[PDB]
Parts: structure tokens; sequence; C-alpha cells
DNA sequence: CCTCGTTGCGTTTGTTTGCACGAACCATATGTAAGTATTTCCTTAGATAACAATTGATTGA
């Protein structure tokens, strides 16, 4: 669990990091400040929660080969 | 000499930090007890020598 709690804690920072942290924050409702702080705060304590949940998801760069895949077959 | 690559500067877009501000949750401080109830212990061992001070008896006047 401690490897998926690092995994998940990475793509959740990648995906706050492709969405913006100032758009992150517009959309959930929140000031960019309090996204820069639950990054370094509460996002890897949500993550491990997720890890012993069992909720990891599909890394995007295999997502990509997938699709890639999935296309080339089809 | 003109022209093109490198640097100084400002601009635009985006992110983290420093204060101040509720909110809430626990930490502290304080108060209130209405059968009667009434003067404490406990500890500790086999030194020895020297020196003053203090207190008590003996004696010169």
């Amino acid at each position: 669990k401690r490897n998926e709690a690092l995994r998940i804690e990475s793509a959740l920072l990648n995906k706050i990091a492709m969405l913006g942290t100032e758009k992150t924050a517009e959309a959930v409702g929140v000031d960019k400040s309090q996204i820069s702080r639950w990054k370094r705060d509460w996002i890897p304590k949500f993550s491990m929660l997720l890890a012993v949940l069992e909720w990891g998801v599909v890394d995007d760069d295999m997502a990509r080969l997938a699709r890639q895949v999935a296309a080339i077959l089809t």
C-alpha cells in the first residue's frame, strides 16, 4: 500500500498541475492558496487512504498506449 | 560598414507564502460538597581531634 499511496499521490499532483492550481481552485470553490497547501499537507494522506481504499486508477502513459493500440488494431 | 545572435528589460500568465480571522475543540482555573470526624512522628547509629563559648563551681577581696 506504500507504493500504491506514492503512485496515487503522484497521479493526483500531476492532475492538479495539468489543470492548474488557479484553475483547480476556481473549479473546486476555494482559493489558489488552498490548493497549493492541500498539495503539501493532505494530498499524501488522502493518497494513502486511496491506496488502502483501493481506488487507484490507470497511469496516463499506459492509458495513451492502450488508446494507440486500440486505434492501430481497429 | 549592414546583419544576425546574445543580453537587458518589461509583460503576461501562473504558483507559493505571510498575515489575519473565524470556528471549534480541548485545556485550565475555580467553585462546591452539611452522621461525625479535633495535638505528629520516626529514626539512627562502633571517629577523632582541636578549638572556642557558654555555664557552673571556687576562690580573692
